[PDB]
């Protein structure tokens, strides 16, 4: 018998980052984690994969930190962070 995870789609995205060997994980990498942790999704591939991407955009809780554009191939990472866009410098603003 198989049972789906009572975890909501948003919670699954949150758990994947926590159990991700690397805090920065690609969108494609997140799908692989769910397939192994929960095999019920393997029976149904199309449908749930797209919904996760839809949330990974409207929700501002997640922060996208792409690698340098010079390196091709993968170009997207997911991690938990605030609006740390220019927080690189401190003391410049009060």
């Amino acid at each position: 018998m198989l049972v789906k995870p009572p975890y909501s789609y948003i919670a699954l995205i949150t758990m994947a980052i926590q159990n991700a060997p690397e805090k920065k994980i690609t969108l494609n990498g997140i799908y692989q984690f769910i397939m192994d942790r929960f095999p019920f999704y393997r029976e149904n591939k199309q449908g749930w994969q797209n919904s996760i991407r839809h949330n990974l955009s409207l929700n501002e809780c997640f922060v996208k930190v792409p690698r340098d554009d010079k390196k091709p191939g993968k170009g997207s990472y997911w991690t938990l962070d605030p609006d740390s866009y220019n927080m690189f410098e401190n003391g410049s603003f009060l």
